[PDB]
């Protein structure tokens, strides 16, 4: 069931023609690798496409669509494990899960992704400074290698290097099958959630430096990158952890684990108003209100900069503003710990991202932020790239070599690759 097909990432740039095979009968997809390892562009699996630059395409190459594969196999209370074909995604998860009192430990700004493209991008969600990010959550998966056979990963077992370098590996060791994640146990499919307002940049960083965030499991913030200093880096601070029974309001206690501009504005009476919109204390809030607000020819750019390093994210963030390219979606958080994965993108510090509008000089300006972030020990993310270059994300990730050696040992004829792959010089 192969197709020509054009393929985009979700940002719809850097188009690239690919066979894409299309099954839910894992034996073909066992087979199509087979095939490709015999005959030499390789092969790259594919999710959702919700990664918005080139590591789920492979021009003139074979692309795996894995969205067939989404058998739920079970979910059981009692360990809090289940057990899912890569292809399933997180939303299908969630509604799955929440019957048996299981809520999905990470979950990104978006619920169409894959089990597979969640390993694989490693991701992370408001919740990554209590949490982690979702490779922390995998207790096993099966890995179809180069060599056609069906690999039984776990993170501490014999085979966890090669765990390690799966989990943040853009889909350069394999294709997961399959896989067993540990659930976080709920009560209830609802937040309580403390909004908070701040004026300034110096402000918001206070705020996540006075020890608050330890009072929260889930925090994020939307950023103003655009009016000048002072007002620069304000933000609308929200906050929050999953409710217990105890805490829903009469209405919902029955069913706990359900789901289902003016002339003032700009002005002092807007500014009230949005302040006084924006701080609250102890609402109770579902997961599109929480989690998903912005339910009622760019480019995305998302980097972290070290926690010790706060001036030089100021400096970045100013850098921002003056440059004549203006971002209005701006989102902010301080990630916590970072995992062992030598390819995952979060470590310890501010996280930002940015959406610009496409127009005259912006790659020119977007390869200076780059020289930026890596200068001041941060890096960019690979789930929302497709324009930068090989040296500098090479010295983003110091462990690049580290993870290439592994990659080399499990895929010698390199039967797996990618744009990305090509593009970053991790083939
Ligand atoms: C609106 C929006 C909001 C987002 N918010 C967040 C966020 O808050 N946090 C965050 O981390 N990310 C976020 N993302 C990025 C998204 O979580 C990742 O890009 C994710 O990897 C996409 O999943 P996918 O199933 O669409 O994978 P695809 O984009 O199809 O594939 C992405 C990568 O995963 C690999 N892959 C997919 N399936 C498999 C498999 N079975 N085996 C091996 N490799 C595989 C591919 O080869 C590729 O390298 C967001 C994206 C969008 C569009
Ligand atoms: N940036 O991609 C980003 C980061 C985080 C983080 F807090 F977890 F770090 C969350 C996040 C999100 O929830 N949603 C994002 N989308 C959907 C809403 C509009 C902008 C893109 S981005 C995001």
């Amino acid at each position: 069931t192969t197709t020509a097909t054009r393929l985009t990432g979700w940002g719809r740039t850097a188009p690239s023609v690919a066979n894409v095979l299309r099954t839910p009968d894992a034996e073909m997809i066992v087979k199509a690798v087979a095939r490709v390892a015999e005959s030499g562009r390789g092969a790259i699996a594919r999710g959702l496409g919700r990664s918005y630059g080139d590591n789920a395409q492979n021009g003139g190459g074979l692309v795996i669509d894995m969205t067939p594969l989404n058998t739920i196999h079970s979910i059981d209370a009692d360990t809090k494990l289940v057990d899912i074909d890569a292809g399933v995604n997180l939303d299908q998860l969630m509604k799955a899960a929440l019957p048996f009192g299981l809520w999905v430990p990470v979950l990104p700004g978006t619920r169409q992704v894959t089990v597979g493209g969640a390993i694989a991008c490693d991701i992370h969600g408001k919740n990554h400074h209590s949490a982690g990010s979702f490779g922390n959550h995998v207790r096993s998966m099966d890995l179809l290698t180069a060599d056609g056979e069906i690999r039984h990963l776990t993170p501490t077992g014999e085979d966890a290097e090669l765990f390690w370098a799966t989990v943040g590996g853009n889909g350069l060791t394999g294709i997961i099958m399959r896989a067993t994640i540990e659930m976080t146990p709920t009560s209830t499919a609802y937040f309580i959630a403390d909004g908070d307002v701040t004026a300034s940049l110096d402000e918001t960083i206070a705020l996540h430096s006075d020890g608050s965030e330890a009072r929260y499991t889930y925090s994020s913030a939307w950023f103003d990158a655009i009016s000048a200093p002072p007002k620069l880096g304000r933000a609308a601070v929200s906050r929050g952890r999953l409710a217990t029974v105890e805490q829903l309001p009469a209405k919902l206690r029955s069913e706990p684990l359900k789901f289902d501009a003016n002339k003032y504005t700009f002005g002092p009476i807007g500014e009230l108003w949005y302040r006084k919109s924006g701080t609250y204390r102890g609402k109770v809030q579902n997961l599109t209100q929480f989690y998903h607000p912005l339910d009622m020819g760019f480019l995305q750019y998302q980097f972290v900069i070290p926690t010790e390093a706060v001036d030089e994210f100021k400096k970045i963030i100013g850098v921002i503003q003056a440059s004549g390219h203006y971002s209005f979606l701006n989102v902010f958080k301080l990630f916590g710990p970072r995992n062992q994965a030598p390819l995952s993108f979060p470590i310890p510090g501010w996280n930002i991202c940015v959406d610009f509008p496409i127009k005259d000089g912006l790659g020119k300006f977007v390869s200076e932020l780059d020289r930026r972030v890596l200068e001041f020990g941060g890096r960019l993310y690979t789930a929302k790239d497709s324009r930068t270059t090989a040296e500098t994300f090479h010295a983003m990730y110091p462990r690049v070599d580290e993870w290439i050696s592994v990659r080399r040992k499990v895929d010698p004829l390199r039967v797996f690759a990618s744009d990305m792959a090509r593009r970053l010089e991790l083939l």
